[PDB]
């Protein structure tokens, strides 16, 4: 997260960190046994870490649970990042409490101008690299489809949406991928991609969760 702020310990209870000996992606807890993340974050041997703030020190409230299976969307395309969504089933159900809670799926898509909360442990600098210890937060609005398409003609506004600041300086970044974009208490996006980070006229692109709700439910129900 570039240009964001420190969220505060466990203020984003549904935020998950995907770990493979180190933090590599974010995710969202949607129920006691399922996490939603980005398909390009797929990897074997994933350990899901819930209730995290400082990812480098055990502070209490953390729950480490291995992934029993990762379900990448069948139509995911690694070149275009279209359908960049993945479901992760936990080996055991997480213990839900005040510091570890799930986030609700949307019943309708969000409109341009809607303010959202994006969070993660990704790179905090536009130029160079700098990974934080604690969770970072960023409030950002969803942009209009016209602006999103004029920013890059490689997006499919049906499965993607732009959010952020065209003036640059505030954006999600490397390491935030798979993370949540929550607006009005509903998970509307998944950190997917972007051209650089916090660059002028280059807003972040996110997976449009509202158009995957049916798939999510059907997939979870059969697994
Ligand atoms: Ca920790």
């Amino acid at each position: 997260i570039v240009g964001g702020y420190t969220c505060g310990a466990n203020t984003v209870p549904y935020q998950v960190s995907l770990n493979s000996g180190y933090h590599f992606c974010g995710g969202s807890l949607i129920n006691s046994q399922w996490v939603v993340s980005a398909a390009h974050c797929y990897k074997s041997g994933i350990q899901v870490r819930l209730g995290e703030d400082n990812i480098n020190v055990v502070e209490g409230n953390e729950q480490f649970i291995s992934a029993s299976k990762s379900i990448v969307h069948p139509s995911y395309n690694s070149n275009t990042l279209n359908n960049d969504i993945m479901l992760i089933k936990l080996k055991s159900a997480a213990s839900l409490n005040s510091r570890v809670a799930s986030i609700s799926l949307p019943t309708s898509c969000a409109s341009a101008g809607t303010q959202c909360l994006i969070s993660g442990w990704g790179n905090t600098k536009s130029s160079g690299t700098s990974y934080p210890d604690v969770l970072k937060c960023l409030k950002a609005p969803i942009l209009s489809d016209s602006s999103c398409k004029s920013a890059s003609s490689r997006i499919i506004t049906s499965n993607m949406f732009c959010a952020g600041y065209l003036e640059g300086g505030k954006d999600s970044c490397q390491g935030d991928s798979g993370g949540p974009v929550v607006c009005s208490g509903k998970l509307q996006g998944i950190v997917s991609w972007g051209s650089g980070c916090a660059q002028k006229n280059k807003p972040g692109v996110y997976t449009k969760v509202c158009n995957y709700v049916s798939w999510i439910k059907q997939t979870i129900a059969s697994n």
